[PDB]
């Protein structure tokens, strides 16, 4: 018995990296999900799937998670 | 392939019918989400799923389709 709210997926990642100064959060999707999900947000509130074992993207997050 | 957009899936249903006179449109939720769902849409936003088969759930998109 979960949820009935949606939430969240990722069905493909961005190709290439997002440029860091744009993105000023980041979130995991569920782990309801089929796949595994990084989403960062910009700082125009978008919302992009990154795959979370490609190197930038584990670069971004922890630089992220530092200050 | 798909954009890298996040899209809402669902993983539960409401079990009860909610009153219809709060929800304000319905949406299907993708083909890429494993689970089939209807998504009800509430005037505070609140999105809530529900079982496509369920009989209560084919009246109101019913309601929200012929007007």
């Amino acid at each position: 018995g979960y949820s009935s709210d949606t939430t969240p997926c990722c069905f493909a990642y961005i190709a290439r990296p997002m440029p860091r100064a744009h993105i000023k959060e980041y979130f995991y999707t569920s782990g309801k999900c089929s796949n595994p999900a990084v989403v960062f947000v910009t700082r125009k509130n978008r919302q992009v799937c990154a795959n979370p074992e490609k190197k930038w993207v584990r670069e971004y997050i922890n630089s992220l998670e530092m200050s």
